[PDB]
């Protein structure tokens, strides 16, 4: 019987690449999405045509609120309903936008940036563990946490809290045989609204190849961490940044 | 005239010591409190006896909610109202208790632990910078990489505080605002904790097999706000007696 | 065409497991040794039984001295003489004994601990890169920030090795050479160590309450040299089962 | 009885400013130098003029060799000889030059960069503690240690090893009442050999003030760590870099 994985924000980009690669490893996947309904349905269709009844979709908003604990519990329950088990959780969904210290209200920004990056992963970790072999959780972090982008405090705080969770959950869930790890990209798939000249500026900063990581290169590290080649690894953050975090100003 | 300082959770323990020591150095102080009104007033009385009209109190819940941004804005305004200036912000207030992954609802635990430790300091930082030797000092934790068992949300809150310290230091540097952290290991142990558990933590400490007094924590805060630290920003000073260096 | 790998201290324990797994993956291997001649030769015969002329041995002392650069140049050259190429360098050889701050002379301790853990890896890296999916893997230590009592020089050697990993990754990236690290917590425990002391360390480990097999360490090395890690440089992968996260 | 301090590389720049401030704090100082004989003697004069019998000089090469343990033993002995006590050790002396992986022999480069930045500090710490209130050691580290200069491997390795010494010695010497800390400058007094356009390039990188640290601002952090306001601080490294280490590439 095939193991099952939950991947958050899996409709497109890096989340999709992780969902695809986990499926290619033989996982049945729950494809979580928020707004991207068509891309999520289309991804599940491509994976179900490869192997029938191996991909389902699951809609949930991961913004912080008093109903968020129930939304996260349902995401996890949707895996057990469709596949009868949950072996892997991948915390990939993330809001990303500036919040300068000097549109959306601040309480909305806080709820989205901390909710998606830290609080939902915490509640998803709770539910994953409480619903319970090679069990593992993989958190999508940020290799640039110590060298943050200007005016991204709430986003930076969220990813720092995610490092804390990864270490805290690794310690506490180790007796239960659940490994908690992280993957930290530098520059991978750049924002869609980012101009090409701004893209190349960041590409030129990368020592290894002067380019960004492909989504597949991120998914490769996720797949290593969930495999039997990493059975002793827990509380480890693997940066996949091509040397970006090593370059001085 | 004299510089003014905002200290959150300043009625007792580490906050009180920071407030006293800032006052002794010549600062006028806002003593923020949530539940400890009497203690806050009695501290203010003691400081006002020393120098008239140099200490005020301020009440605010720092739990995460829809009204939190306004509460943080009024704490900062309270400093400008009393003293006409705000030079130092000390983010000391902090909820601390366990949250097992496997009583208070989880949404309330999130609101208090992430609220007091990370979100309130974020909102106070915003208000501090917006209203302008200016410095902010965040009360971190030296055991962030070696967390207490079942203290996930608290650990998440303190990790986020490190992130705020670094981000704020970067963004506020052009404005002349320095942002630093002080990370206690074991200082004044929780009032609830038992003597047995207290002495266990004390023997772990390489330096003197004792805990830090609150004023040893305050000494590091006093250094960071002074002219001796004019070039220091984005730094976190451990005050743990070597505790974080000890293996399992 | 089959790639080639140099593994230092490959006669026994972790280095042997790394040598075996690299060979099983399709690498031709230089098995470096210092004193363990019989074990190194025994491994080479084992591997050459599997595939003919795919393993050679290389004797060198990796203590710091004026002949160390020449020795490291010869180790790298032996891989080219045997196999016509050098694709992978694994710095595994390591001296490990206490050096109290308050037998060997101190200058021998400095030469041995800093030589094997830091200086030889630097000199091997120089010779590796100068001779050119190229990668280097350095054997670090997950407990580098929570060090064993009275192991100063060893801790210094391992800290310096983290420095080399980061510096070489930055500098050799234009050449397409990746430089990474594997950091074990508790793996294969010392040979003469009593099971009672062994169990004290095993009990410290959150994951499974046991030490890492040499094969589990080798697994992270195999991943870092593979095509699944072609964007990974300057990274240090902990294989410690959550040990570095446990407070005193 | 006024306390006594050893400052290595104390004839010029940061080391000199540390020696001066310590003297102003009431310490009697040993001025260690290697080649700056005129500057060291001149400094001892100035300090002895202000307060008689408070300053001596001590010449020593801190390059790694078999005689280095003896040289370090002698530097400490020189403090006990002049002042009858030794309360503070400041490890400031340091060689700083590129060692690309692809003018001196490599063996000489290894000996100077690892010797001065790591090994001599280790042997001085050993000799200091062997001869033993508020006793403390301050190691001059580097804020840019995880974001190193290109082609500075051996220097960077030496500074990394110095962080490890600071933490190891703090742990080990704690039962003896000896605190061991570090100060990590980012951009401070820029090297003499550097061009003025390079200097401005580095100055522009600094978030706080767009300038470098004066030697005195570095000395202020050293003075704090040796004082009674830091008697619970051990194994801590204080960055004095004006936020430089927080700036991404
Ligand atoms: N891309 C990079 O260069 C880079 C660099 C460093 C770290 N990372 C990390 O790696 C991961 C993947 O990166 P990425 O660039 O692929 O991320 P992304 O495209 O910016 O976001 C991934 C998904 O998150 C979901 N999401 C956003 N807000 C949500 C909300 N409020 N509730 C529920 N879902 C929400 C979105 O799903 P829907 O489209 O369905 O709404 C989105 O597709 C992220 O966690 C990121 O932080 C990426
Ligand atoms: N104590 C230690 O050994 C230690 C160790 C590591 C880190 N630290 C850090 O150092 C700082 C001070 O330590 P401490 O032990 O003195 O802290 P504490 O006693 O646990 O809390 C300090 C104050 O925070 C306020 N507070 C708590 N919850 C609040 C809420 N929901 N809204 C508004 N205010 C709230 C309280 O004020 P009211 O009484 O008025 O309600 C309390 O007096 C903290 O940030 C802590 O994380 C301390
Ligand atoms: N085992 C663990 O629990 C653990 C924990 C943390 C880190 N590590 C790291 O992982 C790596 C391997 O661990 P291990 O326990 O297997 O190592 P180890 O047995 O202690 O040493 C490995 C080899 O190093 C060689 N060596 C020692 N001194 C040498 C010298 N002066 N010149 C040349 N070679 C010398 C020896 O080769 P010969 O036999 O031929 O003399 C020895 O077999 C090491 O780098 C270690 O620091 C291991
Ligand atoms: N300046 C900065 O921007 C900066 C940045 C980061 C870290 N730091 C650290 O802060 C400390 C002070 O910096 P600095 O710029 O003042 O250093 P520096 O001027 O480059 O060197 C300090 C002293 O070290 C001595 N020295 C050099 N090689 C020696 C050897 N082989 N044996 C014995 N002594 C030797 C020299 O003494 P003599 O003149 O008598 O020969 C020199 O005066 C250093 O440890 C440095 O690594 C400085
Ligand atoms: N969720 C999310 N989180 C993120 N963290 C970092 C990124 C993109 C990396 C980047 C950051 C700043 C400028 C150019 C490229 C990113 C993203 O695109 N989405
Ligand atoms: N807010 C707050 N935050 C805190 N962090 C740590 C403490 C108490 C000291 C301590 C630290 C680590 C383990 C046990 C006890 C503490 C506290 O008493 N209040
Ligand atoms: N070279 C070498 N380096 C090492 N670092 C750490 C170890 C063994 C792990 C250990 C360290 C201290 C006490 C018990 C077990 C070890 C070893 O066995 N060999």
């Amino acid at each position: 019987e095939a193991p099952a994985a939950v991947v958050t924000g899996a409709a497109k980009r890096i989340g999709r690449a992780i969902a695809v690669k986990l499926h290619q490893t033989g996982y049945r996947v729950v494809i979580h999405y928020h707004n991207s309904a068509e891309a999520a349905v289309s991804l599940a269709d491509e994976l179900n045509k490869e192997r029938s009844n191996t991909a389902v979709v699951c809609q949930a908003d991961l913004t912080n609120s008093n109903v968020l604990p129930a939304s996260c519990e349902e995401i996890i329950n949707s895996c057990f309903r469709a596949f009868g088990r949950c072996d892997v959780l991948v915390n990939n969904a993330s809001a990303f936008y500036p919040t300068p210290l000097v549109g959306k209200t601040v309480e909305t920004q806080v709820a989205e940036l901390i909710g998606t990056n830290a609080i939902a992963p915490f509640l998803l970790t709770m539910s994953f563990a409480q619903r319970q072999s090679n069990l593992s959780i993989v958190n999508l972090c940020d290799a640039m946490v110590d060298q943050p982008c200007m005016a991204f405090s709430l986003y930076n705080m969220g990813k720092h809290a995610l490092v804390g969770l990864t270490q805290s959950a690794a310690l506490e869930l180790a007796p239960y045989g659940i490994r908690v790890n992280g993957v930290a990209p530098g520059v991978s798939l750049l924002p869609v609204a980012m101009g090409e000249e701004e893209k190349d500026k960041w590409r030129r900063k990368v020592p290894l190849g002067r380019r960004e990581a492909s989504a597949e290169q991120i998914a490769d590290a996720v797949i290593f961490l969930v495999s039997g080649s990493a059975q002793y690894i827990t509380g480890s953050i693997i940066k996949v940044d091509g040397g970006l975090s090593l370059v001085h100003a």
